[PDB]
Order: structure tokens, then sequence, then C-alpha cells
């Protein structure tokens, strides 16, 4: 059924799955409390990504274990798009570069986050595109790791071809030429490589992580 | 000159500029210790790096950048670049990595170094994926150039914006080149989009392997790992 979705239906479902923008309640305390609350919505958001519930729980948890920080980051970067120089962690928590210095080592990631946000800005990324990218992150990041082993990986890649299709359909409908569609597709997906980088540097900086058993409980 | 190339001229440019396959140090002690295996791999990686600098200077658009940005892009990209070279070389060797034609290692010989087994398995997996996708050489040289230009672009003023804008134009051209090969090979427009995406999603995996690898090299206290920024600017000169 997830494989039979049209482009419009794919977008419509992902737009409906979007978690809410939460509010903040030492600076690590705030961000952590916040990220924990965003995490719970993310689990329930992931179950509404088409094709995700068609996976075993082992593979749902593995995809979530490899993607959770990329997912928080792309959401953060998206929120902040219309607030240059600042990171809109929450509407009552708009931090700038310099306030990143409050915590040692945080400055570096803060600046990468900002740059991404500026990149999305000057590409003028759309909310329709955003939700497609966020799902690609979910499905794509942990997939490169028996009877179920091959069938699941194939399913995931066929879904990903569908989100590709969606992204293209959206671009065509927006008035982009074929060449322009290809290019914008590549530009968006190359930015994902930067978000992986940021996720690894942030995951390193946090050394405070969802364990395999932890996430398995939340799906159920 | 760079943005005036055609698809065909771009491929040829990148194909001609490919660096050579090199051999490991000959007649090392086998089996290896955790030290000697790293010594062989490190001697080999260092030697590849010199060829990579001269390769980087032939990727269209790269020399058009100031010297500070060229060194920045290489700092960010060098291990990703060494890793995709490896993955490619190891495509027709299931379950094995072809570090050198005289150094073909399986999963078990990665256990010889604490922590390498993990990275090893990520490299094998990526290698299989290229095999199943049937990655061509023409596509490979585009992906390699894409890693070089893109990995560091989002991390560096009127001119600092001119340099980004330029890099993205070249990148936009390598993308056209990728598509043009896919069309020339006779894939449908849909198939073309899906393959382009599958390929660029893999770069995301390569970046993850490169960060982990970078973490691993720092882990076992290798003084010094990584080409320092100091080091690459030396080699970039003439
Ligand atoms: C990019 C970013 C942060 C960010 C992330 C890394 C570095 C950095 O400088 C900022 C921290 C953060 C992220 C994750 C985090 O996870 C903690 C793990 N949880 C505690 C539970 C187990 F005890 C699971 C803590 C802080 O705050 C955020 C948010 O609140 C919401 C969205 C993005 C971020
Ligand atoms: C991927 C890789 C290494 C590798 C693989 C797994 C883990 C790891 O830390 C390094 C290791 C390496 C050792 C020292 C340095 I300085 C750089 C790379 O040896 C290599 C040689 C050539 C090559 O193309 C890739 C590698
Ligand atoms: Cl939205």
């Amino acid at each position: 059924l997830a494989l039979s979705l049209t482009a419009d239906q794919m977008v419509s479902a992902l737009l409906d799955a979007e978690p809410p923008i939460l509010y903040s309640e030492s600076m690590m305390g705030l961000l952590t409390n916040l990220a924990d609350r965003e995490l719970v919505h993310m689990i329930n958001w992931a179950k509404r990504v088409p094709g995700f519930v068609d996976l075993t729980s082992h593979d749902q948890v593995h995809l979530l274990e490899c993607a959770w920080l990329e997912i928080l980051m792309i959401g953060l970067v998206w929120r902040s798009m219309e607030h240059p120089g600042k990171l809109l962690f929450a509407p009552n928590l708009l931090l700038d570069r310099n306030q990143g210095k409050c915590v040692e080592g945080m400055v570096e990631i803060f600046d990468m986050l900002l740059a991404t946000s500026s990149r999305f800005r000057m590409m003028n990324l759309q909310g329709e595109e955003f939700v497609c990218l966020k799902s690609i992150i979910l499905l794509n990041s942990g997939v490169y790791t028996t009877l179920k082993s091959l069938e699941e990986k194939d399913h995931i890649h066929r879904v990903l071809d569908k989100i590709t299709d969606t992204l293209i359909h959206l671009m065509a409908k927006a008035g982009l030429t074929l060449q322009q569609q290809h290019q914008r597709l590549a530009q968006l997906l190359l930015i994902l490589s930067h978000i992986r980088h940021m996720s690894n540097k942030g995951m390193e900086h946090l050394y405070v992580v969802p364990s395999y058993d932890l996430l398995l409980e939340m799906l159920d």
C-alpha cells in the first residue's frame, strides 16, 4: 500500500505526520529536556512514515537509532530558516552563535547548523520538500547494515525511490525544467551528507543516547 | 573554462585525471600485528594522498578557488576520498577489501586492529551496494569529484559567497554529467532520477564511514594521524 502511493498522497501523509513545535521549560538541561520531548513525537511520527510500519521492529529501531540526531537537526534547521544568525530551538528559546559559547565545544556545531539553515534559505526549501528529506533521513541512514535481511532492504529502497519520485513531482509542478529538477534533487540530497556529518560531530560532542532497548519500548 | 565543458568533456577530464593504483610495502611480516598492519595501511594512505592532491588540482573548478578553500575542502574530504577509492577497488572481491593489489584483506584480518572490524564491515557493505547497483567507472569519477567539492563547501564576504556559488555551479554540472551518462546508457527519465538519488544517498554513508574512521584513527593515539591543515598547504604548492 505504501508502494502504491501517488506523489500527492505521499506528501499529504507526511504533512499530516509532522510533529508539533514544542516549547522549552544549565543550558544543556534545557536543550536535553527539549530533545527528549521531541524524541517521543519523533517515534510516533516515524510510525506514520509510509513503509516504516511494514518493517520488523528490529529494523524500525535500527533506523531510528541511526537517524534520531539527524532528524532533530534537520527539524531545528528548518524551524530556524526565517531567523538568520539564530537557532530556533523553541519559540521561547531563540539562540545565536555567541550563546553557543556558553557550553564548550558547542560553538562548532552551532555554526554548522546555522550554515545549513542559510543553505536551505537560499535554496528556498519548501515544507513539502522538507518532509520528504526528513523521511529519507529516517529510511536511508541505517539501511546499510537471513530471510528478512534482503526483503526489508529492498522494501526500504523501493520506498526511497517513491520519495525521489515525489520530490521530482513537486519540482515539476512548481515549474522547474527537467535539468532544473535533477539539479535541485542533487542539491537537496548532497545537503543530507552535511547533516550526517553534523550528526556524527554532535553525537561525539554529547560524550545521553537512546539505547537499542530504549527505543524498542517506545515503538510499542 | 570549467563551466564551458560538455558532459563528454567533463567525463574525459575526470577519467584522465584518475590517480594510479599503488602497491603496499612489499614483503612485510605476515601475519600482521596491530602496529605493522596500521604501518602498512598508513604508509599506503600517505602515498595515495600525494596523488590525490595532484588529482584534486585537475578536477574542474578546484584550482579556480583560493588556496585557503582548496585546503579546507581537502581537509574535509581526504578520507572519504580514500574510502570510496577502496570501495570501488574492492567491488569484484566480495567479502574482501583491496587496499592494494598485494594487500587484499578479509573481515577477519580487520580484527587485528582494535576497532577496525566495524569500519571494515561498513566498507564491505558499501562495496556490495555498488556491485548490486552496478556502478560504472564514469559514474564513480563523478561521485569522487562530488565528494571533494561538496564535503567542505558548507563550512566556509563577497568572495566567500562567490566561491560557494561557483562550487555549486560545478557540482550542478557534474550532476548533469551523471544524468547524461544515465540517459546515454538508455535509462528512462524516471530511472535516471532514482539512480541519481540512490548514488548520492550513498555519499551520506561514505561520510558516516569517514567520520567513524576519523574517530578510530584518533582513538588508538596515533601521533599524528590526519594530514594537518599545515600539511596539505605544503603539498598544494606546485
Ligand atoms: C542539535 C540539538 C542539540 C545538540 C546536540 C548535540 C550537540 C549540540 O551542541 C547540540 C541539543 C541536544 C540534542 C540531543 C540531546 O540528546 C540527549 C539524549 N537524550 C537524553 C536521553 C537519555 F538520557 C536521550 C541533547 C541535546 O538540543 C537540541 C534540541 O533540544 C532540539 C533539536 C536539536 C538540538
Ligand atoms: C579506509 C582506509 C583505512 C582505514 C580503514 C578503517 C579504519 C581506519 O581507521 C582506517 C586505512 C588508513 C590508515 C591510515 C590512514 I592516515 C588513513 C587510512 O588504510 C587505508 C589505505 C588506503 C585507503 O585507500 C584506505 C584506507
Ligand atoms: Cl511543515
